[PDB]
């Protein structure tokens, strides 16, 4: 017979007690948002704790991810597979309750947050995925896609620039099933936010085309419930609920203070908080009657069973559509994709074309597009330069059943939206910008790798080869930054064949992202045997060789393979024993077993010459201390590209000369 | 005899002709903004072409930097040292007219733009610098600081998240002398912007607290002038002028189209444009009467001479303050700073303390603060964690003559604002956040290095040593990314003494930024001779040694130096000739003479073991192919730091074992 406030206080108790036992963590936000979470989760959220993978569940995102005990409490109380022992192991090694929530670690966590702002970006992507999937698959009388995307966010997320990027786009795309709750508590780590944060946030979001509900009492369940009902009734705009809350609600001495944000309350303060809240139970003790009101297993089972019957009827009327929905929601590839993609790759090798690898990428999209209806691609206002459109592209701002997103000049927001799209299921996202401006999206790229998400990242104009735009645009050190990122795959293809191989590798990579490093300028196609063609996917392989132990091994990537081969030919004609290794993917090469790596870069050969129009320091990993590196050590310059390659030493004469110093 | 429209058409002609001659560049925005520029530069801008370094000049920033021929036209026409021959060498190797404007390359260019959004961020920083410098130095009857900051920006800047960060903060700080012109032309690279950009931008900026002037006819001099007059009369709010323009104005067939954005118009179209504009002059022909109306040399010298006389009277009344103003505007250090800082460093070595290097950083700020009144420091909402406040910090939102900025949760905007502060003159900015979230500001960090700007970047919580917050917060590969950035200095100090040396190195840099990599946890102080103490500033030095040529060299940084020393003690006791090298700065080490680097890392010693809680791949540069690396190869985990170091191999047993594998 517990009131709604008592049910919300169960969150407050678990959160402050788990933080206290860990001696680490953030009690303030869970305590401030517990009443909002109680209304959302018990009255509106459509979910099944017994199947967190239900395709048509509502999605919930905690963008203020430091309040991780909020989501752990909700998952535990509603009946997910997250036992009380895991809450007692909050922030402990290998527990299911890490200090910030991580997808895959924990039943029912939808995304990994912690980096402020990216949660709401992920939620925008999930709402775009639902809207697009519903438009693609729903049929008259068979609305098999119909779910909401709810997000919690705080002052930190609102101040971050990425909130502007993704909430602006969400207004453009009229994401009426996206409902965000703003924890308007007036506190951040430096103290009272008025010293640095004075936006009329409601007016700002109305400028984006959002429906905004002002001045909600975040500690009054009836007020919260009425607001959510209003937001769900507005079907043509995303909704922002401005919830006035007290951080650390319940703590007599730390509520409303920055002290409650990110440190344990302390045992004496917790005792006083129990007395103020009227919460009598000991740490990690929850009575059966409170579990009875929180549990979602019976309602969740019933809702998913109803949906399963709806999907079964859909599968009868629309069998091919239903098979595709199941395939795409599972992330499985079409059964014939491997064979058709290999046939395309073989055709390219047999039919040389000297084209830019950005064009080879577009040709792969055109080839794979008819086979991968799950593609949801886009570019950050650079479709005619990145070459991301194919004949079958259809912008979703024109047709909601389309497959292409004009992201605007929003690299960070684009990449984190795409993380939300990949997390949702049903799609294979690709994103695109000039390689330099990956630096604007850098942490979302890292988050894709950390979350093991499939996304193809199409990064063009990869070096001084772009020419006159100059050093603010010319990448030098960006590829190295990607190569040292754990679980990132990075490909710098040297011709149209390596480009198609890299695209196939990316779409088939189920457990992490793949960045394609693509040229502005035309790249010569290299000759390959059948064995060499198959070895491209091994990341590094012997392209040109000699009999016996080489005196020199050239290691080259991308547009510089043509230069390395030319130097190899000059040296071979003078009687030098040389080898050329093409290294389109250092990460794929590193994953090959020791025997294969020894066959490509034998330990006996120390005279190694790396050639790449990128930062030189990276290449010590493969050249060692007794070789040479023909690379960049400076920023670029504004000039025609052919003059730049000459000025910076990417000439046959310089490569030959640096190699001869090792003989 | 020339009308204002004919004067603006000189910009149009020079811009379209120089783009055509280069067969490269962006004619549309210069042609669209030429009328706005004519009014701003001829009727309002206070500047002297004969001294572009005049301390009290207005600052102009082209945030839509692809329109570079706009600023080159203006600088040439008003009389700067930018001859017609340089405009005929637009985008050519070593010209003063690179494809995007670069500070230092060209008289009168205030900042380097090209990366969208960062120009307006730099402008916010310049306006903060002017407001703060005025508060510090102006005296009754002596207002020696009084100038405006004017910025041009387009749709790309408005879409970028950084515009939200810096314009939100500009509203909070009430930057009444900041006036921005929005080129509202409806076009971006993908086409008509309504498919991806639908903000009520005026309402958005009113939410920031800006004064906004809607619906300006950007091709009508009277409308523009009236709007600028209104914006200058609003002294307590930054102003945004919504200028409706036609991109490529004048071109019958490409005006208002994405085609005019980023490609030469073509010879035929330029001829049609001359006819439509009524422009009768050949390419690169400007008649003397048009120069006479544009030239700013006479008026600008009069204005600067008037200011010189004002400063002289200030110096009579306030001689110590005038001397400081001159010193700080020139960027010179106090003459006794070197000696006083060395005294502080020596005191630290003689009085050992085991403290976190973030605390040692705070202690260096406390020691240097009284000596460097030019400090204008801040943190992105992490003052209590980064430890950026000292006893003399005064926030400028409380006291305009202060020295500290609460930046809010805005890492990218903070860093690009600080670039504007350093470009303005008068200050030495420092910025700060958790090291992980440098990834949010990555391209602004790069721009500081590219522009050769002095800024100290204080990055704390540098490894898995931060503990329970987990892998979204624990840096692994970020330090390696900074280390390979051209013209970046990166320091990872191992105790409070190395931390003080690194701070001294950073503030004494005259030509680039310095990133400090600082621990959460306490670091033991190392014993040093006088020679070792002096060699910290060489970036790498011998900390522990043997007699004769070493058999084994440990190379360690930051918090892992203690681990390396413990392994050294174990192997030394066994009778191994071991050495420990402390490498707080790889870039300072690399710049040393070859004999010094050989004395530290002798080329004959291949048994090298690098030890650092960061990505392993970086260290091949110093250990080669025949050593060992005790580093990270994965993301982190949420757990207490002591357990993480054990789990990931940062133990004496593992370091010793990897060393014995080389012997
Ligand atoms: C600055 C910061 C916080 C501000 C919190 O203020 P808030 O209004 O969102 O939250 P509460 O009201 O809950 O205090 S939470 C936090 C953490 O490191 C922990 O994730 N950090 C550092 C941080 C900085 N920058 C980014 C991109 N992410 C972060 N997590
Ligand atoms: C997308 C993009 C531009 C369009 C900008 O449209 P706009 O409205 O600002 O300008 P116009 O009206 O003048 O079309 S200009 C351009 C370039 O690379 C060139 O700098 N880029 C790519 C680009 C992407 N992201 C960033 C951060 N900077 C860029 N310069
Ligand atoms: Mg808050
Ligand atoms: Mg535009």
């Amino acid at each position: 017979m517990s009131s709604r406030k008592e049910l919300a206080n169960a969150i407050r108790a678990l959160s402050m007690d788990a933080v206290q036992k860990a001696k680490s963590g953030h009690p303030g936000a869970p305590m401030g948002m517990a009443d909002i979470a109680e209304v959302l989760w018990r009255d509106f959220l459509k979910h099944n704790p017994q199947n967190p993978s239900w395709a048509d569940r509502d999605r919930f995102v905690l963008s203020n991810g430091h309040g991780s005990m909020l989501i752990y409490s909700l998952l535990h109380l509603t009946g997910y597979d997250l036992p009380m022992e895991e809450l007692k192991n909050f922030r402990q090694l290998h527990s299911k309750t890490p200090g910030h929530p991580e997808v895959g670690y924990t039943a029912g966590v939808e995304t990994t947050t912690g980096p402020l702002g990216q949660g709401i970006a992920n939620a925008v992507g999930m709402a775009i995925a639902e809207k697009t999937l519903a438009a693609q698959f729903n049929r008259p009388g068979h609305d098999i896609v119909d779910h909401y995307t709810y997000a919690f966010m705080g002052d930190g997320c609102m101040m971050e620039g990425i909130s502007h990027e993704v909430c602006s786009l969400a207004g453009t795309l009229k994401l009426g099933k996206l409902i965000a709750f703003y924890d308007d508590n007036g506190i951040s780590i430096d103290g009272h936010v008025e010293g640095w944060f004075t936006d009329d946030t409601a007016m700002r979001f109305e400028a984006y085309g959002w429906h905004v509900i002002r001045d909600i009492d975040g500690h009054d369940a009836a007020s919260i419930k009425r607001a959510v009902e209003e937001a769900r009734a507005v079907t043509d705009k995303p909704s922002l609920l401005m919830c006035k809350t007290i951080i650390g609600f319940g703590s007599p001495n730390k509520a409303g203070t920055h002290d409650s944000h990110g440190a344990p309350l302390g045992d004496a303060e917790i005792a006083l908080t129990r007395e103020q809240l009227g919460w009598k139970y000991a740490p990690f003790e929850i009575p059966s009657e409170i579990y009875a009101q929180w549990d979602a297993k019976e309602a969740g089972q019933a809702k998913e069973s109803a949906w399963n019957e709806k999907f079964a009827a859909y599968a009868k009327a629309y069998p091919q559509e239903a098979a595709e929905f199941t395939r795409r929601m599972k992330g499985e590839m079409p059964s014939d994709f491997d064979a058709k993609a290999k046939e395309f790759i073989a055709k390219l090798q047999a039919n040389p074309a000297k084209i830019a690898s950005r064009k080879a990428s577009q040709n792969a999209i055109e080839a794979f597009g008819p086979l991968l209806p799950e593609f949801l691609g886009g570019s950050a206002d650079l479709a005619p330069s990145n070459l991301t459109l194919w004949s079958g592209s259809k912008a979703i701002n024109e047709d909601a059943a389309g497959n292409y997103i004009h992201y605007g000049v929003r690299e960070f927001g684009m990449t984190a939206i795409a993380n939300g799209i990949s997390l949702h299921g049903g799609f294979l996202p690709y994103t695109s910008t000039f390689l330099m401006f990956v630096e604007y999206a850098r942490n979302a790229v890292r988050m894709a790798a950390l979350m093991k998400q499939r996304q193809v990242m199409v990064y063009t104009h990869d070096s001084i080869g772009l020419g006159e735009d100059g050093p603010t645009h010319q990448p030098v050190e960006q590829v190295a930054s990607l190569r040292v990122t754990p679980n990132m795959s990075t490909w710098r293809p040297c011709d149209q064949v390596e480009s198609a191989v890299a695209w196939k590798y990316g779409v088939e990579r189920q457990d992490g992202p793949t960045a394609l490093i693509l040229s502005r300028q035309n790249l010569a196609q290299q000759e390959r045997t059948e064995e060499q063609l198959a070895n491209i996917a091994r990341g590094g392989y012997v392209l040109k060789d000699c009999a016996g132990q080489p005196e020199l091994i050239f290691i080259a990537t991308g547009s510089e393979v043509e230069l390395a081969v030319a130097a190899y030919e000059k040296l071979t004609a003078e009687g030098v024993k040389a080898r050329v290794v093409s290294m389109p993917s250092t990460d794929a090469f590193d994953k090959q077993d020791a025997a294969y790596r020894e066959s490509v870069l034998p330990k006996a050969v120390t005279a190694r010459v790396a050639v790449e129009a990128g930062i030189a320091d990276y290449w010590y990993k493969y050249v060692g201390l007794n070789g040479a590196i023909v690379g960049m050590t400076t920023f670029g310059e504004s000039a025609p590209a052919e003059l730049l390659f000459e000025e910076f030493g990417f000439t046959v004469d310089n490569v030959v000369a640096k190699a001869k110093e090792l003989l």
